[PDB]
Parts: structure tokens; C-alpha cells; sequence
């Protein structure tokens, strides 16, 4: 529903008061803590599967906890109050605060392993990626189906000492590259929006991130395809342990399946997609996009919060 | 608390109306409008009254004055629905058609026949302060330009065009202003007059009732200020309101004509207007730019729909 | 070059302030002078081919009078100081202040005949027009080399009563009508410009406006094709006396050939494509479109003029 | 008197700079701006010395300080450009990539290496009347934010990201202000300071002194103040100044770095910034977003060119 804009809206509007102000746990608990107030409040009843993490030192949004005002089927609640806490401590560009739900127990769990392999397009190529192939191949497919030169092409990529090599080969077939500090999320939906001047988005972050994307890219179109990325011997172990056959390439479904999806988020400073919160004299403005899977509509939305008396 | 599901009706509404604009035909947009919209709010979780309709229900069958409407009783409210703001416009091709629904607390709006025309003023709120439905239009032109830091000939004054209206045109030409003429429009105007980088720093003259009460659900959201005055066309008319109980020499204030704490308000462009687009159509879908507003919160919300 | 913007946007100010207030004669006599005074410096030496009319009863920009401020090659010079001056006088949407300029001598005469009956389309069905055919068939032609139903076709017309039988038949079709009261000008600019909501302009208007318009066309892409209009049998023999083959379908580069071509226009009141003039406490704003056949680059101009001093 | 064709210099700077977005080439991106610009300041009926460029004569083959350029000897004026401000954001994808030019009767710019860098702060109109650079930044911050009608923790503070302004930021953080920390662009910070709904309320730190320079130019056209004080690097460049003429309690005020009557500024988007959208490419051209401003005149223009 609409009305869990209003959740990514509050945690932007807790976050932007400490926009710049150096506090990383300032900020994620401001958002955090308006987040879930305002989520308690939604005709809903939800189970956090992707949070601040497990209950002991997570007091608030812990993976596990029940949310909403106690009415409606159960369902999956995945929130990231906010993505990219450094670029806001900062007062760096592209930090949003993020909300996604999908029907109950239909979402990957994101403690398997922290990390995976990413790669993300919108939807006219949606259908000829592969994350086994080098980057190269997907880069000159995706040109073919999309129609464009590969000089043209855009890719877009976390600025990692791990992705050295993942950068030089996007550079040596001549595509371009937008490289971000932080903001997967933000990444793969510039990825799949119209003509945002990103094609794909590529490489490895978190497991919870690349969850929440594809929750969006379930509703506004394009496909991500995932592995798993233990980062050590001793993780690939508690991978395998589990279950988890470390060789599938995960899907945009087996990420988030079920039939209901909803995905929301809200700029906290200036990004790719969302304007961040602005001050003004009677209050402040938020930019948003909401986007729903069983209709696929998608809003943008734009709103003015008074925060003062009417007429001043 | 909030309510934005609301714009449904008026995007409805709009792309109903949308299939329609540039034909010639006032009654199939108004008619596909009508349909959608009386299809879509028996499916939002409110019941209210029909209070501001299509007329009443032997020759309007649907949305006529007093039908139930909405799907759960929740709360009962008053429900006014304008579903093209701009027919002729819409047939025509011109701009400013738009789709407007309004609900306020039951009881709460004002009675839409007590009397067919009643003259008007608004502003926004910069300068709401100073407006005064009695002065002459001169007056309120110079104390508005005054608060707005505008000379008189800066200022814009929207004025429908109708005969009714040759003294009040010669009296703000008078004074140095332009005019914006509408040939109707009478709700899209008075939500410019609110908006700040509009055009439209004054509304003024007298319109239809139904319109200054959707028009005044609208400024209680989102600031500003509507004076009027009851304007019975004849002598029957001045006698069925006098023993009606409404003093003709009364100011009416935005909250008399909407006097509930919880007021909402939403509109779609139908054609390109000065506040909204217009429905554009592709074909995978369409896209509609909507305005929703809640009294209670102040909170205004644009939004630009892409549906698929 | 760039600097002929000043005259409208010159015109459009000294108009605006007449915007709504019923004196057309009024309105017609600022913008004229504010735009000759702004005119005569420019560097440019031009002739009025298209004006305010003959020189006794017309006494600025007269056709034959001299423009610029003396030095630069000879051009042809066409202005409408407002386009829709009854549009302006009433404050009503779409008036706009005209200028055009071309090498001297190719600009058609725009004193032939007072009207012609005109169809534009904008580029990508440039070559399927046909002013001799019924509307229909160009109607159903467009539609099929842009590839749209003909239901989604929108016909912009002045309203008119000599126009029953055009309007009639573009209904028939099912294609939609853009009834617009004034502005030939700005109509066939809608029809050219990429998407806009109207896809082509036909009827019977000025020849002074078809001439302005196909001056546009030259720069921004696009056809018209037009035929003179006698409005009676006295004029036909004037028009043929004076050798015109009332056959022929004149087409753009008829109307103005010539190998570099200007034009350009700024907004009196809020209309199709560009906004009006808007007034605030320290000045105005104008909204202008500037194109040149010769580079074939369009540019839209928003301006602020501050009436006043700075730091206000 | 208006010389609104200088934009083809930062536009053809912009659409240079913009085959190179994106592909981590810093110099690739700069070389390819530069051409382009000398190409088409040369071909511009107005001859002006460079006073601000790519350094001097022996490694900078290209607008060196001290090149004629233009084509016809009109008045002779200066002559600062900054063919990409922002290399690294535009090598790396990046926002706020602009390029540069501003120009200004001959002599009346400031020297641009009397010292290497100069504190600064600028504002926009609103609360220029408030400024002190000699004030503690808490102070700024507060007037600023009172004339503005804005709480403190409303205030943000563009600042360049530079260990240098480690107490700066501490003191700017203590008062409650926001701040957006920047890597590079402090012409475009500067810009943003004095426009309205822009997000930036004030800029504050120690930057280049040609940077400062183009900057003044800006404001000269749009309004609103930039005050400096030379900051000497060391002990050598605090004597080569103090024995160069200038008193270093000196608050420099807008028209002190750039004196002349009639300034010019233009910019053009290279990639999205925030005033100026990127140039954008299609197969049949491309389109660039420029500001082009004259002081004499007060105007502003916001210009999108569709290239063909």
C-alpha cells in the first residue's frame, strides 16, 4: 500500500538531521527508531527477515521481530533504514532509506553468507545475463540486445580494492564506468530504470542489499542473477554446513518469490535517483519512489511536510 | 491515518476522461469519468455520502446527490466529486481539465443547492491575511500586491468569462492588473491562486457553489483563504434562502464552507494544466500526475504515476 | 544569432503587461516598439518583409522599413509582435512574440494573397504529405509512417466556421482535434516538435503566419505544404494578375528558401510550448525557444530579468 | 551588449569533457575540454588575455596564463576558464562536473598567484548583508540561518573534504548544521550557496585562490557575496605576499576579486550536477544544459541545446 511510504519517508526524515554530522549510530538510530514507530502504525502484520541483525545487540527492527498495527496477512519485512550510513554521516550523495515487503517466508535468507556476486539490468535485456561469464561477455551482450556501442555502455560499481580486476576488464572492452562509494541498491534500480545512463550494475556486496534489490527489481522490471561469496574457508564451510549449494546462480525469484511484493525508498541526500531531504522555512520536502509487483505501477512522489502551523 | 489510496479515484477518473479529450463529445469523458470513479471509491475502505455530485439520482443514476458510497463503513464522511474539472476544455483539447475528488467529516460540508452561485475571492497563504470579500476588488488587489512585494500591475488576476462579470473585469482592469479569463475552471483556478510560482495571484467573481466548496476542502489542506457570499440569481432564489436561515450579508470563511478537522483533497490531470500533466498514454500503459492532500498533517504529496 | 532573442523576449515583456487588459491596440503598439528599439541593435541589416503592414496606416515595422544596427549582410526580416493579440488583450493561453530572419529576397511575398491553406507534420513523416488530398488520407497516411493508430492521431485546427467540413472529417476518422482560436504558428511547431501531443496542424490561416511557420520548419524539422486562398473572386484575379499559379502547392523551402535561417519566440501568455511571462518582486521571467536552420540546434531560453537592483 | 555566444565555449569544453566521463582518464577528459575551448574562444569577436588557465607556458601548451585569445580585437578583457570543474568526479562518473568560463573587463581580475590559497566564504542574496569572514563560523551560521527564517539544524554547510578543515567541520558540526562535504568543485559549491532551493546555504573553507576568483565572477551576475582572506601555504609565500603589496588582515569582498563593471560567467553541465544537467548523447547529437549570466544587466539564463 501507498502508506508504507510514510515508513521511508519518517527514516529520511530522522536521517537528514544528521546529514554531515560525523555520527554514523546517531543517524542509523534516529532512522531506525522513526522507522519502526511509523511501521508499528501501517495496517500490517510483518516479520523483520532483513534488519539492524539478531536481537541481543539490535535491540530495535532485529531480525525476528513483529511489526505493524497487528491486523493483515503476514509477510516478509525487509528494511535498510539507511543505505549508505557513511556517505550520510558525510553529507555524501546517494543515501536512501529503504522498505521492502513480500509475502511471508519468501525471502532468501540473508544471514547464509554476507556477501554475494551481483550483476544487474533492466528489462530489455533482462534475459541475457550470465554472472559465470566475465564481465566482458555480459557487458557486449547486453550492447547487442539494448542496440547501443559498447563505448556507450555503463556500468556501475562499487569502488572496492576487491573489484581491481572486475574495473580493469569493464575498461578494457571501453565501457564506461560510474563508480559508487556505496549503494547497491541504489545501483541496481539505476541499472534498471528507462534511461538513467546506467546499463548494468556489477560485482560483489552484501547479501541483504542484493535481497532488497531484487525485491525492486521484482516490481519495476530487469532481472539480477547472484552467487554466494564466502569470504573466507571458514564461512564457505558454515555455507556448505546449512546446505547451500554455493555453485546455484540465484535469481531475481529465488531471491524474492511470492506473488505480493512491495518495494519503497526515500532520499536522504541528493542521489542518482532521489533527491535528498530539503529544509525549508515551514518544514521540508521528501522525494520518493513506490513501486508494487502484482500491478507494477510505479510512483514517484514528491512530498511537503509542515512542520509548523498552517498559513505562516 | 493517512489516506492516499484516494488518488486512485481521481487517477481513475483522469484516465477514463483521457480516453475522450480531443473528441467533440463533453458527455462520453464526463460519462467514462463518472464510471470509473463510481467503480473505484465502492473499493477504497470508507463509507461516506455523496454530498457534491453528478445532480440528483432520476436523471444522474450514478454519483448523484446522497448515494452511499465507499466499501467498509469505516467512518462516515461527506464525499464531493468533480469528475472533470473542465469538460468543454477536455473536448476540446485544451488545457487544464482536470479529475477532483474531496471528503471531509460527515455533516461538515456546507450545502452545495442552498444557492446556485455565490461570488468569490481567494488568495494563498502569504497573503490571506489581508483579503476581504466586502472591499471592492481594488482593495483586496492593492493589500495582496502589498503583502506579496508586487506592484498592482504585476499582479494576475483569474476571472471567469461571463457576461455576469463585465463590472468586476472593468474594475480590475481599472486598477492596472492583467487577468487570467477561464471559460471555466473554477476549482483549477483557485488552487493556482494558492500555489506560489503559479500565475495566479487572485481569484475573484462568482461561480458555482458545488465548486467553492470542493475549492475550499482544498485550501484547508493546503493554506490559503476563500471568502464568499451567497448570490441568489432571482427573487424565488432570495426567498428560499433567507427562509432557509442563512444570512445574506454573511462572509463566508473556508472553514464554513468546510468546517471538519479532517479534510482530504486529490486531483489528476486530465489535460496539461498549470499544476498537473495530463494523462499521457504509450503502450505499455500510462502515466498520471496527481496532487493529494490531508488537512489534519498539512501534508501535500505529488504524485507521478506510471501505470503498467 | 543567439542575441535576435532579445527582441522577443523585449516584446513578450512590453506585452505582458497588457496581458488580460482588453486593449489590443495597446498591447500591439508595446511589443512592436519594444521590439524595433531592440532591434535596430542588433548587428544586422534587414528589411520588414513580413510586419504590422504597409507604411501610411501602419508606422513601425512597416513592410519595406530597415532594421539593425547597420553593419552585416542584407536579410530578410519577419516579425509578429504578438501572435494573438486577441489572445493577449483577454488574457487567454498560447500568445507568443515572433521573429524570423532569412537571406534577403527568399522569404515568399507575404502580400499575394491574405490567406492559405496549410498542413505541417513534423519530421519523421515529412515526405507523405499531400495538401491536395482529403484530410483523411494524410490523417491515415501520417499515422501509418509514425506507426500509431489513428485514434491516438491528434489534429490541431483553429476554430472556425469555414472549418466545419475539416473538423467533421478528422472526427470522422477518429483521430482527435487540438481546437486552438489563434496561433497558426504556434500549432505547426507543435506538430514538429519530437513529442508534443499533436502530430499535425491543417486548415486555412494567414499567409504572413504560414510564412513565419515554415521559417521554423527550415530550422527544426518537418514539412508544410500550402496553397493560396483567395476569399473571393476579386482577390483571385489580384493573385493571378500578379502571376501566381494558384495550382501549385507551395511547399517549406518555397515559402522561405535561402540557405541560413533564423527564428525565434518567447511566450506571452502560458501556452503549448513556452510558458509566459511571470513577474516577481525583483523582475520577471521569459520562456523562449532560439533555432537556426544552418546547425540545426534548438535552444530553450528561461530567463530572469531583475527590474531592479541586486541583492533585493 | 549582451554576448550570450560565449556558451559555445563551455558548451563545446562540456561536450568534450563528456566522451570522457566515466573512464577514470583525469587527463584524457581535461586534454579533449581544452581543445575544444581554445578552438572556440578563438573564434569569439572579443580579444582577451587568459589570466586564469592551465598554468603557464611551459607545461601547459593550451590557455596558459598570459595566451590572447578571441578573434576580432573588440575591448580587450580578461579571460578564466576551468574546462572541467571536477576532473576526478568526471573521470569517475561522478555529479557536479561543470566546465567553466567567466570573463571581465581587462585587469579588473584579481591575481590568481599572489598566493595559492584563500579562505573563503559566500552566501546568496538573502543573507549577504550578514557575512564576516572575521566572525567564528558559529556566528555566520547562526545570522545566516536567522535571516533565512531557518532553525540552526536546518543549515547546510558545503565544505571541500580536505584534512585542513578538520576543525572547521568540528566547529561547524557543534552548532547543529548539516554539512555536504565535497571531494572536489569549489566553483560549483559556491554557486549553489547563493541559489534558492538548492540545498546548500553556505560554503566555508580554504580553496584555490583561481577557483575563488571564478567564483566572485558568479556572484557579480547572480547576486549574493563571497568574502576571502589570503592564506599563505608557508613561511616563504607569507613573505612573497606581505612584500608583494597586500595587507593580510584584509577581508576581500566579491568586487575586490573581480572589479570590473561588465562580468560574465557561463557554465555547462558535464555530468547531472546540481544546477546543470550532464550532457546526454543520442544518435542524431546531444543535448547540454548551460547558466550564462551578465552583471551589467543582472540576467540569467538557463539554456538546454539540442545539437544536431
Amino acid at each position: 500500500h501507498m502508506e508504507l511510504v510514510r515508513v521511508t519517508e519518517a527514516g529520511a526524515m530522522a536521517a537528514g538531521r544528521w546529514v554531515g554530522r560525523g555520527d554514523k549510530e546517531g543517524g542509523d538510530g534516529a532512522a531506525v527508531d522513526a522507522m519502526r514507530e511509523l511501521v508499528n502504525s501501517v495496517s500490517m502484520r510483518g516479520v523483520v527477515v532483513i534488519g539492524e541483525g539478531e536481537k541481543d545487540h539490535a535491540p530495535m527492527l532485529y531480525n525476528g521481530e513483529e511489526v505493524g498495527n497487528g491486523d493483515g496477512p503476514e509477510c516478509d519485512f525487509a528494511v535498510d533504514p539507511i543505505d549508505g550510513t557513511t556517505l550520510m554521516s558525510k553529507g555524501m550523495t546517494n543515501a536512501i532509506s529503504v522498505l521492502a515487503v513480500a509475502d511471508r517466508g519468501t525471502m532468501f535468507d540473508p544471514s547464509a553468507v554476507f556477501y554475494m556476486n551481483k550483476i544487474a539490468v533492466g528489462p530489455d535485456a533482462a534475459h541475457v545475463l550470465d554472472i559465470t561469464a566475465p564481465i566482458s561477455e555480459n557487458i557486449r551482450a547486453v550492447a547487442k540486445v539494448k542496440d547501443l556501442s559498447v563505448r556507450d555502455m555503463t556500468v556501475c560499481i562499487l569502488d572496492r580494492p576487491r573489484h581491481a580486476q572486475l574495473i580493469h576488464d569493464v575498461r578494457a572492452t571501453g565501457a564506461r564506468i560510474r563508480l559508487i562509494t556505496d549503494g547497491d541498491v541504489a545501483g541496481a534500480i539505476s541499472a534498471c530504470r528507462p534511461h538513467s545512463g546506467t546499463d548494468l550494475l556489477a560485482g560483489i556486496g552484501g547479501t541483504p542489499e542484493g535481497i532488497i534489490a531484487a525485491a525492486a527489481i521484482r516490481c519495476m522490471g530487469g532481472a539480477i542473477q547472484a552467487q554466494l561469496a564466502p569470504r573466507d574457508d571458514a564461512e564457505r564451510r558454515k555455507a556448505l554446513e546449512a546446505g547451500y549449494d554455493l555453485n546455484q546462480v540465484l535469481t531475481t525469484e529465488d531471491l524474492v518469490s511470492g506473488e505480493n511484493v512491495f518495494f519503497c525508498a526515500t532520499g536522504v541526500t541528493d542521489g542518482d535517483l532521489l533527491k535528498g531531504v530539503r529544509y525549508y522555512p515551514g518544514g521540508c520536502t521528501t522525494h520518493s519512489i513506490v513501486m508494487r509487483s502484482k500491478s507494477g505501477t510505479v510512483r514517484m512522489i514528491e512530498a511537503y511536510h509542515r512542520l509548523s502551523k498552517l498559513n505562516e
